[PDB]
């Protein structure tokens, strides 16, 4: 079969469609770098000391049609059933045209972070949506634009509290009914920290110990609903922030925690008609009060002016705060959920303030009908007060029993305690699903009431004193878009304000920005694996743990590393999960002293900021002078603190692009001194098929799937940052269920799962060969744009043959010393051009780090090089006194066809040089929708944006 | 029961009716207001003529949410089975590349504009059809090619039509090999009948030409797999004055010599396996080539390339046929296969393909079994008991083809791999271990054709079909295209006759399942299910909606609704042994396919006046009757009139077309008017077809037929086409029993989620919206045939001849300058000449209503400037629209108007800017919107 097949007329191949650059591209490039074979060159760009010296051992490539097929068997070994399990998770519909015009469209999921906010005001505005939606909601003043899930949002909230406070407390108040993945990822959080996690019961806690701030549930995550006022009026005369993690769809009835008095909400928006995805991905919701928002973790969107004096939005960062109280208020996300937060805020906009409210109240008259038709049949209820989920007192010798009967109508319900079940109701819910429910506790079809009888029992049970009187959405936004035609053009108006993936190339640095292709995506939305509840039994999740072995095993190849963890949801999540198992690790042998951890000066600021978070002391590492890193600093430093040495964070290759060949003995230099090895993954699209990780001495590493594996970019989402271990340190993963495990870093086990399909489906489609090639043409690509740029802009940090690796980094500083012209101003330019910028001002203030990727033609990797020739000229133009130096393209950049269009023209260049500089916009023309925006320094922490 | 009333007192749930009507209750309310009515029912009350009311709710399933019939359909579509189909018969299965799925089949900006009437904004659309034609002209050998037609059947019958008018033989015969396809055959035969045309079937091996042929149809390959040299044959036919016509598989022509290097005068044939869906027959584009000395009769639409105001390179849409549409949406997806796997994937595909046919054929030789075809493609005649055969095929989950008695035909396909061959060899085997090991076989493995029929001239040459190759470069080709393009994600588009209204997402979702997307339209009926209930069920709801008491769900166009509703009265007079009834009775005001329909159906048209008023001229009707009493077959009427008016007198005119034998067929145009609020059985019609592209929400494709299916009453039940390969049927419509069958999803799909008062609120909703409009308009432009009450029904008719008399301003003018407004034009010139026809469907928001409004409103006010003298009356925005923005920002600006007037009329433009792609590009008796 396999040699019969290998002898037929070839068919249609995954690499081909992935790579931009054909056999024909490829000869020409190697022909202007002068090299014979991709191979030859290979051979110079990596040093023979780490170069793989084998192929990677993965199941052959199959065809986007097979790979399809053969995921399509495993999905169908999972069980959709009707999970009322709750705890976080509720199964909700997502309108289709949200589905169809959002979820599913590359229009929507394929730009990155809106670094170039003129060039991202659609997303920006749906952002800004969000915020209010989640204002609106919560009662409080200010919102951002996610987190991660509702457990580290909570994480995030306890990191705030400590930050404001100034009293000795060391103490945060956890009630024991939050949910119970809530809970253990607060005490991974608090743990290498050393704040005390007091779980405990709200009803009756004394106020003895002090406290800096307090976590409730609301509802409880049993359902109960709770009057917080006096625990919150005794927490603040104890001087402790109070944070309510809230369900936003209770929020429409129940009176919202800022008007109980609440200091920060949190939650999930997943119930806005996002997927189960078991697990993720969901936006969680992040609300504070106006006096605390400098202190507002994350990403959040702010109004501003552009040069016209017209409205425009941004993205802010988090204000950085020097104080005592840093090491353990210190925060490393630099992302929001943004596709998820988009389709949340989507939901709010379609559905409106009506439309929600009625939603829940639905959800709450059928969860009231169930309760008293189970009375009826002889259970015990247990809440007082709910809104959609019950706790059920059935006798210890039938709970398991109902658990089972349950299973067999495809129904799962909640484990509590023994005699105890729990249900939790939702969106989906119809009057057949609680006729199912009666019967399943009945045990039998017959009942002795109708369904209809119970209706004039019905009545609101919760509160009056909960019950919510105040306004949400009276925003036009949320008014007048109900309509299936006005929302799919509200989408589609919003969408072609950003420039994505569907434009064209978006070289960021660090970022690899490839192919999200059609049949990696397609398996997301599948049921099988979009509609599964996170904690639904082992037994109906067959497909996904098929899934997860695969992967491990996969990456595990990859790497080199002996096991692999999927669970943390982010990059900054793999930097500190990978942390974590170090510092566990150290502890594991009583060595509660190593805590230094050595960083090159060059890393990008969520590295330290990680290590901070993990009770680590950073000692920076020098950079050479020749870009490279410091052996005798490090030395030097591995020495004066050798036996405090916890780890040393690596990024390989180099932030500054360099595969550095010291790289083995630097590593065997920090083990000499009793540390480990964390590899940063941001680099890894340079090694996949050329070097392995482990083989050149880390112990651990993250992956960023959203940047080498083809997750896409969702407009500025966390991915996922799966880590690979070495054996030693495989005791101390995260734990893939509800032991010298860290704990959990993610709310959920693996993460944001359904998202997972997307990198096996790549993996599946290229195999060992295509894997390797698409790196080796990543390289090829760069060094031939580092080749036609050179002459132009000097390039920083090369070989070797002075090759450069995956990316290349264009020094614009000559620039700015001959025509005045700074970096900004060439990357507004480049959207004249019909580009987004590349990644400006990292590692090196005043240049730009361009990775084109392998997934990008030659012909577009001409038009950018030839954009940044013409920039060149234009600023020629200046330096030699041919056009005015404050007024010229460069310095007007973006325009707008409004700007060209109306009013008076007083510049010394024309509307035609403005706006189509370049053939090809002649051609297409992709217009900024707003003018240069207000407002060089990076920020420290997220390193390749403007400080704040 | 009791379920259903604990539901009702729960809170409102999301309802569909709500999604899918523009205006809310609040703008409902608004718009009565302006009208002068307290409520919706009575303003109907004064629209609808109480004679023809219809008294009572329609009798249909209670509205489900979206999620509940989405549910259910899936329940459903879980009927069917999806095999492995090598049935062959001019379907097989291809790979759909997801890029292409996702971003043109289930992409809005693809499928929800019509045709581009209005070019300046389809230049998208209008290239990726210019693609389709190089394709078809490269792969054929011939040089003009068509932008696609309904479907193989049809495009043979289309080519005997054209043969028919430009042989110069006297002959009146036409010759179809018997190895056609049989459902060819039989749509052939269909057309050929009303014609008078002597349709010979036959062997083309034995066909002496001593019987007189005008045309002939041979099969390329043959429908059995045959591949033959069919040189000789076409020489001989000319020598008779014949032409022709090759249905000839596109796929099969990367390898085999072209019909163009043959000789054929015409080559046709389905694009289906250029990664279309089977559908269960459809929807697929039919291509169409032909040479320029038979150019001017080539039937349907064809891309030109033309020049704008700039000089600049544009696109526009250039034995009677009565069609006016080209499968758009499917051209579109079939050339973007060609553009996306290019010459060498193309004929790799094809190699592949051949190649493992070649070791089929190896394998069933070594198992002791008889191949018949001397040469074939992909197709094998397999002589043995079949039954057997197909039966342990069936076991394996696959379908094969019974030929005759003892024999089986095999056709592969793109999806084919080693492990299905492995599969078909155990089946004629009868065990797992074979007497010979795949590997072993590839040594006897030749091409299996002649090297006579062996192609060796290029294809797809051009840069299109090289350069986008990757899957980032395409997405990018694609995105680029469509956004030249005006869709609905736009903005409305208000074509009077239309009925552009909603294509939910809901309803387009199922159309790609497996369950109804790859199922081959003859596969066992054991397979198929979930579509006979869905065909039952659509059956009875259009036959409740309609008042009819049976369906047929075959014809698949509007037109094909038209053509087969005058066949079915044409074969009732027949029946009843009266072929001289052959006068059909149309309306002078009728759409031109109309009488071209019944001309195809052998008719003589008589035409009727209209009054001054613009209804019906009810004595001119009485008096044409009368006069062709004897010979009377049909009356064609549109309700409500094509002027869009509901005439009192509709039940009269039945009557009266009754009293002297004529049958009376409605068409479906202005269907959109009557669901609910009335029903053409009950006032007299006989027989009508529905477009459910148009009043039932399957999307306007770019420009596509849709489905067309009629509804009649009982006495002319016996006559509709069959729905399966003596009696009374008039045969075959479409090619396949139930024509495009995937799509028929979508309006099962409305209709679910509508319920009875969501279809009848759409209607009432529809009316209230053409009302307002004429309301706002009718102070600047006089609004034409008022019905009763002064309302007007689903549309209204705006006069521009006064602008013409007052400023020389044309039609066309106002619909350029709109563009610069950000909309699309309404239909133009019809059915009055000089006016514009507004439809804006009950889809349509109030806001978008009052711009629209406001635009036409503004434009009034530049045509009132040029009337005083306040502008140059040549040099102004209303002769220069389009404005494109490079026009606005390159050279010299010597107009007395700013470019901000030209751009920015309106405030929202500001908000949002929809460029026209190009500038200015420099009444038809068929297709009379153009
Ligand atoms: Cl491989
Ligand atoms: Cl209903």
């Amino acid at each position: 079969l396999t040699k019969l097949e290998e002898k037929l007329a070839p068919a249609d191949s995954f690499l081909d469609r992935h790579l931009g650059p054909g056999e024909t591209e490829q000869r020409q490039m190697l022909q202007t770098l002068g090299f014979d074979t991709l191979g030859d060159l290979i051979d110079q760009a990596v040093p023979p000391a780490i170069r793989f010296p084998r192929s990677l051992q993965l199941p052959a490539s199959q065809s986007e049609y097979g790979a399809i097929a053969q995921l399509k068997s495993i999905a169908s070994k999972n069980q959709v059933f009707r999970s009322y399990i709750g705890m976080g998770y509720y199964d909700t519909i997502t309108p289709p045209v949200i589905q169809r015009n959002i979820l599913e469209n590359p229009g929507w999921y394929t730009a990155y972070t809106p670094y170039q906010a003129e060039i991202a005001q659609g997303r920006l505005e749906a952002l800004l949506n969000f915020q209010t939606m989640v204002m609106d909601l919560t009662g409080l003043e200010i919102a951002n634009a996610s987190l991660l899930d509702e457990g580290t949002a909570a994480a995030e909230a306890m990191a705030l509290s400590y930050g404001v406070s100034k009293s000795k407390a060391n103490a945060f108040f956890v009630a024991q009914d939050c949910h119970p993945q809530t809970i253990e990822v607060i005490k991974t959080r608090a743990n290498p920290l050393g704040i005390e996690v007091i779980v405990g019961d709200h009803h009756t806690f004394s106020f003895s110990t002090s406290i800096f701030g307090a976590l409730l549930q609301y509802p409880a995550t049993d359902g109960a609903v709770y009057d917080y006022r006096s625990f919150i009026d005794k927490a603040h005369q104890h001087q402790a922030l109070v944070t309510l993690a809230a369900d936003p769809l209770s929020l429409t009835l129940l009176t919202p925690p800022g008007e109980l008095g609440a200091d920060i909400a949190v939650g999930s928006t997943q119930r806005f008609g996002i997927p189960l995805g078991y697990g993720g991905p969901h936006a969680a919701y992040f609300a504070t009060k106006a006096e605390y928002q400098r202190k507002m973790p994350g990403r959040i969107v702010g109004v501003s002016k552009d040069a016209h004096g017209n409205p425009a939005l941004r993205l802010a960062l988090q204000t950085r705060e020097q104080h005592i109280r840093r090491d353990k208020a210190t925060s490393n996300i630099c992302t929001a959920q943004v596709l998820l937060a988009v389709m949340a805020s989507m939901y709010g906009v379609y559905h409106g303030s009506t439309g929600l409210k009625n939603i829940a109240l639905r959800i709450h008259q059928l969860t009231v009908l169930l309760a008293i038709g189970l009375k009826r049949l002889n259970y015990s209820l247990n809440n007082d007060y709910f809104f959609d989920t019950l706790r059920v007192g059935v006798g210890e010798q039938s709970a398991p029993a109902i658990l089972k009967a349950a299973e067999g109508r495809g129904i799962n319900l909640r484990p509590l305690v023994p005699g105890e079940v729990g249900i939790s109701l939702d969106e989906t819910v119809t009057v057949q699903d609680l006729l199912d429910l009666w019967q399943v506790f009945a045990g039998k079809d017959n009942l002795p009431f109708t369904p209809e009888e119970l209706w004039s029992e019905v009545k609101t049970s919760f509160p009056a004193d909960l019950t919510r009187q105040s306004l949400y959405l009276q925003d036009a936004v949320f008014n007048q878009y109900h309509s299936e035609t006005e929302l799919l053009r509200y989408l589609h108006q919003l969408e072609s304000k950003d420039l994505a993936l569907n434009t064209s190339m978006i070289p960021l640095g660090s970022c690899t920005m490839k192919l999200n292709a059609t049949a990696e995506m397609m398996p997301v939305t599948w049921p099988e694996f979009g509609k599964i509840h996170p904690f639904a039994p082992a037994g109906q999740t067959e497909g996904y743990q098929i899934l997860f072995a695969q992967l491990e095993a996969w990456l595990g190849e990859i790497t080199g590393f002996d096991a692999i963890s999927l669970q943390p949801n982010a990059g900054s999540q793999g930097e500190y999960a990978g942390l974590q198992v170090i510092r566990q690790y150290h502890l594991s042998r009583g060595e509660e002293q190593r805590n230094i951890c050595l960083i090159p000066e060059s890393a990008h600021g969520t590295n330290p900021a990680s290590a901070v978070m993990c009770g680590m002391q950073v000692v920076p590492v020098k950079c050479d002078g020749e870009g490279n890193i410091d052996v005798e600093d490090l030395t030097s430093k591995a020495e004066k603190y050798g036996d405090r040495l916890a780890a040393l964070m690596v990024t390989y290759p180099s932030t500054h692009g360099v595969f550095e060949a010291t790289i083995g003995t630097i590593c065997d230099i920090v083990h000499r001194f009793g540390g480990e090895v964390y590899m940063d993954g941001a680099n890894m699209n340079a090694q996949v098929g050329l070097c392995r990780p482990a083989d050149f001495g880390a112990d651990v590493c993250h992956l960023n799937l959203h940047k080498t594996f083809c997750i896409p970019h969702g407009g500025g989402g966390p991915g996922m940052g799966p880590i690979g271990v070495k054996s030693h340190l495989q005791a101390f993963l995260p734990r893939t269920s509800l032991d010298q495990s860290i704990g959990m870093i993610s709310a959920a086990p693996y993460g944001s799962a359904s998202i997972l399909v997307i990198s096996w489906m790549y993996i599946a489609m290229m195999g060992p060969q295509g894997l390797t090639k698409a790196t080796e043409v990543a390289i090829l690509s760069a060094n031939y744009m580092a080749k036609r740029l050179e002459n132009y802009y000097p390039i920083l940090f090369r070989g070797n043959n002075e090759l450069v690796a995956h990316e290349c980094i264009l020094d614009l500083r000559p620039l700015k010393k001959q025509a005045a012209i700074e970096v900004e101003d060439v990357a507004k330019r480049l959207m004249d051009f019909g580009f987004h910028a590349p990644t400006v001002s990292w590692p090196v203030l005043g240049t730009m780090m361009v990775e084109p990727t392998e997934s990008e033609s030659l012909g577009e990797l001409d038009r950018f090089c030839d954009a940044m020739i013409a920039i060149y000229q234009e600023a020629q133009a200046i330096t030699h006194g041919e056009i005015d130096p404050a007024d010229n393209p460069l310095k007007n950049a973006p325009h707008t066809a409004q700007s060209l269009i109306c009013g008076e023209w007083n510049h010394p260049y024309s509307q035609e040089e403005a706006a189509y500089p370049a053939p090809w916009t002649k051609q297409f023309k992709f217009w900024p929708a707003v003018g240069r925006i207000n407002n060089g320094d990076r920020h420290l922490v997220c390193s390749c944006e403007g400080m704040e």
